């Protein structure tokens, strides 16, 4: 499933530390899942907000502020 | 790169819908996904939260909400 998928990101995410600074990992996850939720979802209601922000449970002022911030209405 | 298998996942997920109502699919999809970032960020900072929270950039308190939220801690 897909949290094994994060899990294993992680690991060679850290891997590839190799001893140095990150201050920023919840926000580079965040839009590497909320990217493509997004987009399916969009795709899946036929470009309809409402309907997307519904199946999501967001209100849909928010559904427009996590698409604007992906560049995505 | 994990974008692609949070696509794959969520395609997965629309093909077992039918009459299916679907309306938290956003904290769903969160739950599976900030479950295995903290695990693997508490695990990478042996559980130091102060370390974990600052390569986050999530503040210590937030860091704790979530690890409570989630009945980790």
């Amino acid at each position: 499933p897909l949290r094994d998928s994060v899990k294993q990101a992680l690991k060679n995410y850290f891997a590839q530390l190799n001893g140095q600074d990150v201050n920023d990992l919840y926000e580079l996850v965040l839009a590497e899942v909320e990217q493509p939720l997004l987009d399916m979802v969009m795709q899946y209601t036929r470009g309809n907000q409402t309907r997307a922000a519904l199946m999501m449970g967001i209100n849909r002022g928010t559904l427009r502020k996590k698409l604007k911030k992906y560049g995505m209405n």
